[PDB]
């Protein structure tokens, strides 16, 4: 069961949703981020350091964009058989958690673009208004994030999160 403060980490963002590890770290889908814009939550594209690879974004702000939140472990996805949350977020403002349990992470070509991903099957599926969205499980005490949604394949029961390079 995630809490209220690990869906409020997940955010709207573009034309998907982006998630904040921390006070200062914000992770989405290279694909939503928004083209041809200037700032990111009201500050300059200078002030924000950006780490893109394989459809995974990475947002490291200048100062606690934040502070109510700690910060929570980012791993390059997880073991094959994890059972994962897709915490999805629809626009309605419905939550929806979705159990995914995790394959192998894996080079991918979606749609012509190279994706370091990691493949779940779907344990209600996923739609494309969802990208960004966090993948988390529960280690012991504390939710750890592993990667955010990217593509799904058109049965819809196979889902690919982008993971960190
Ligand atoms: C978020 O931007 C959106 C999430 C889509 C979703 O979850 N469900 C929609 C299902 C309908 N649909 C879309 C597609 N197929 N079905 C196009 C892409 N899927 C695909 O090609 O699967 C084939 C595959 C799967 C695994 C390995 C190899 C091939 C798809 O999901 N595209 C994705 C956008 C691309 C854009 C470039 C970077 C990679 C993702 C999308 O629509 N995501």
């Amino acid at each position: 069961h995630a809490p209220p403060t690990l869906w409020s980490r997940v955010t709207k963002f573009g034309s998907g949703w982006g998630f904040w590890v921390s006070p200062t770290v914000f992770i989405t889908t290279t694909h939503v981020v928004p083209t041809g814009v200037k700032e990111f939550f009201g500050e300059p594209l200078s002030s924000i350091a950006i780490h893109q690879a394989g459809e995974f974004t990475q947002f490291r702000f200048s100062k606690k964009m934040r502070p109510d939140l700690t910060g929570m472990v980012l791993e390059e996805g997880c073991p094959e058989g994890t059972v994962c949350s897709v915490l999805i977020k629809r626009d309605s403002g419905e939550l929806l958690p979705l159990a995914v349990r995790m394959g192998a992470i894996a080079s991918m070509r979606i749609q012509g673009r190279l994706v370091h991903g990691q493949s779940g099957m779907l344990l209600l599926g996923t739609i494309p208004g969802d990208c960004g969205a966090p993948y988390v499980h529960k280690r012991g005490n504390d939710w750890v994030v592993c990667g955010v949604h990217a593509a799904a394949t058109k049965s819809g029961n196979t889902v690919v999160c982008a993971v960190q390079a």
